C-alpha cells in the first residue's frame, strides 16, 4: 500500500462543515481538485482507497456515492455492514489501515486518502508515521458547526510546492482560496 494522506477544504475560522454540507457555496474547480487528487493513482493496476466517517459518507449526494474510481471505506461502530454503495466498513482507523494489508486489499490499494470528518482527521493527524495533509485554505470566515483539528506546525512542514498542485490564489463565486500540502514523518 502506498502513502497515507488527508485532504480537506477549510475556512479561515477552521470550519469544514455546517448541517452536513459545506459552509461555503459549491466551488466547482475546488471539487474537481479533490476528485483528481484522490482518484489519481501512482501505480498500474491499483486504485486509491478513501476512508471516511459515517456522517461524511452520507453527506455525499446519494447519486455521487460511492466516489467513483476509488475504493470506498466507511468507519462506524454502529453500522453492521457497509452502507448502500460503499465497499468496506471498519470500526476504527487502525482497523481500516490493518485491513489494507489483508489478502483482499494488499495488492489493490495505492494511496490511502482520509476525506473526513473531524474525528477521523484528528486521529490520523496524531498517529505516528509518514503523513501528508492536502489543505485548501478558503480565505474567508464561514459559519460552521464542524472544524478541522489543529495542525501542529512543529511536526507538519508546509511544502514550498508540490507537483500537480497550483501554488497561486484561486477564486470561484467571489471566494479566494489556495492549495497547500503539509508533510510530517514521526
Ligand atoms: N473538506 C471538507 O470541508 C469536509 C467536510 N466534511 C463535512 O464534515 C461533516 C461530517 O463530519 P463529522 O460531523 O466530523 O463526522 P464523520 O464523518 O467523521 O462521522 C462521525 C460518525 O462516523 C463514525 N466514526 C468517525 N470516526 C470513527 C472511527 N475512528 N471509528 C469508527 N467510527 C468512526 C462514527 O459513527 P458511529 O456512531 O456509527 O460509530 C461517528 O458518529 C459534514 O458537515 C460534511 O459536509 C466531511 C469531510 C470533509
Ligand atoms: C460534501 O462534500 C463532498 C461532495 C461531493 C463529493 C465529495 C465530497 C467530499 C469532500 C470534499 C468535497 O470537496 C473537497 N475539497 C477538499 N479539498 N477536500 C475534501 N475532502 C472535499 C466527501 C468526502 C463528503
Amino acid at each position: 500500500v502506498g502513502s497515507l494522506n488527508c485532504i480537506v477544504a477549510v475556512s479561515q475560522n477552521m470550519g469544514i462543515g455546517k448541517n452536513g454540507d459545506l459552509p461555503w457555496p459549491p466551488l466547482r474547480n475546488e471539487f474537481r481538485y479533490f476528485q483528481r487528487m484522490t482518484t489519481t493513482s501512482s501505480v498500474e493496476g491499483k486504485q486509491n482507497l478513501v476512508i471516511m466517517g459515517k456522517k461524511t459518507w452520507f453527506s455525499i449526494p446519494e447519486r455521487n456515492r460511492p466516489l467513483k474510481g476509488r475504493i470506498n471505506l466507511v468507519l462506524s461502530r454502529e453500522l453492521k455492514e457497509p452502507p448502500q454503495g460503499a465497499h468496506f466498513l471498519s470500526r476504527s482507523l487502525d482497523d481500516a489501515l490493518k485491513l489494507t494489508e489483508q489478502p483482499e486489499l494488499a495488492n489493490k490499494v495505492d494511496m490511502v486518502w482520509i476525506v473526513g470528518g473531524s474525528s477521523v482527521y484528528k486521529e490520523a493527524m496524531n498517529h505516528p508515521g509518514h503523513l501528508k495533509l492536502f489543505v485548501t485554505r478558503i480565505m474567508q470566515d464561514f459559519e460552521s458547526d464542524t472544524f478541522f483539528p489543529e495542525i501542529d506546525l512543529e511536526k507538519y512542514k508546509l511544502l514550498p510546492e508540490y507537483p500537480g498542485v497550483l501554488s497561486d490564489v484561486q477564486e470561484e463565486k467571489g471566494i479566494k482560496y489556495k492549495f497547500e500540502v503539509y508533510e510530517k514523518n514521526d
